[PDB]
RNA sequence: GAAAGCGAGUCCGAAUAGGGCGGCAUUAGUACGUCGGGCUAGACUCGAAACCAGGUGAGCUAAGCAUGACCAGGUUGAAA
């Protein structure tokens, strides 16, 4: 698959579509600019 | 972490002690080569008594079977 996770720091707007991410993984991404994309 | 799975956290547990991990002041690898050593192969070299497989042997020897051969001379003296 493909995770997404919390471990780099400097805060933007980005929009990623990884096929799983993790819970601050999310509410890390969008808080600051971004969409965080899981399949259907 | 047994695993689902969760994630810089995670397994114990019903939350608070710990184990393993990140951060730790710091810190990357990987491909090829020479080499040390490991492993699996006969595995530094040489040596066994033995075990297993297939065949060679009764032209020696142990016996069987068919067909032939041989036993001076003397002694004794059974039945009838």
């Amino acid at each position: 698959p493909v995770k997404l996770l919390a471990s780099g720091e400097i805060s933007r707007a980005v929009t990623v579509h990884v096929d799983a991410a993790s819970a601050a993984a999310i509410k890390a991404v969008e808080a600051a600019g971004g969409r965080v994309v899981l399949p259907e």
